[PDB]
């Protein structure tokens, strides 16, 4: 089954930096936008840009793996610039990680929003089953936001979070599919809890026999027990025992029906996010996921 992936390089003379949004270990990251040049269009762009000459090969495997998938709920690489320090120019995601969205925002998001992320990432996550590539990094952080109706997963593919793997991934360093359901099972308790850390007070090496022997994350107050069943299920020792990701889109959808049904959020009725405007910094040329 060839990749047969195109890789575009860009001409960086065809996207501009607007501001830094970041910077650190992997390196600076800007909000920009790209002018597919002779195309009469302005893409909203995030520039990853490596630390050093030295931090490149990071960079070239990451835009491996983005430019080997292509689905709705999964981020999307637009190329990459050769420059000293290599660039690499992904969709650019306004509203940042979920788990900084929900922390920010605790007190404005209703159960609709809410059910309605976790069947988008367990969309994405089934995308990543069909084509046999495994995240190994699942987590609250490594979902961004393009809207506050739309989610995607990033940072796939590529390697410690220990309080996110399955026990088989601890004690044995074994990452399957199976081993993402955990992982989905507990960022499904971070959305839960509005941001919250997974075994707050505990170490990293007590947590081992903690669910060994078969102690989990406690309840959250707004999750009902039927939402509460299947975290518990994705926390299952045996991986076979554990949902499938198919069955969680499915189980979702459901009670994102009656969301109110599933999830008791007091005022859930009153709650709403904001919806895109035309917010930019001129820019009468926008698009992103409708450039192909």
């Amino acid at each position: 089954a060839p990749n047969q992936a195109l890789l575009r390089i860009l001409k960086e003379t065809e996207f501009k930096k607007i501001k830094v949004l970041g910077s650190g270990a992997f390196g600076t990251v800007y909000k920009g936008l790209w002018i597919p040049e002779g195309e009469k269009v302005k893409i909203p762009v995030a520039i990853k840009e490596a630390t050093s000459p030295k931090a490149n090969k990071e960079i070239l495997d990451e835009a491996y793996v983005m430019a080997s998938v292509d689905n709705p709920h999964v981020c999307r690489l637009l190329g990459i610039c050769l420059t000293s320090t290599v660039q690499l120019i992904t969709q650019l995601m306004p509203f940042g990680c979920l788990l900084d969205y929900v922390r920010e925002h605790k007190d404005n998001i209703g159960s609709q929003y809410l059910l309605n992320w976790c069947v988008q990432i367990a969309k994405g996550m089934n995308y990543l089953e069909d084509r046999r590539l495994v995240h190994r990094d699942l987590a609250a952080r490594n979902v961004l936001v393009k809207t506050p109706q739309h989610v995607k997963i990033t940072d796939f593919g590529l390697a410690v979070p220990i309080k996110w793997m399955a026990l088989e991934s601890i004690l044995h360093r074994i990452y399957t599919h199976q081993s993402d359901v955990w992982s989905y099972g507990v960022t499904v308790w971070e959305l839960m809890t509005f941001g919250s850390k997974p075994y707050d007070g505990i170490p990293a090496s007590e947590i081992s026999s903690i669910l060994e022997k078969g102690e989990r994350l406690p309840q959250p107050p707004i999750c009902t027990i039927d939402v509460y069943m299947i975290m518990v299920k994705c926390w299952m020792i045996d991986a076979d025992s554990r949902p499938k990701f198919r069955e969680l889109i499915i189980e979702f959808s459901k009670m994102a029906r009656d969301p109110q049904r599933y999830l008791v959020i007091q005022g859930d009725e009153r709650m709403h996010l904001p919806s895109p405007t035309d917010s930019n910094f001129r820019a009468l040329m926008d698009e992103e996921d409708m450039d192909d």
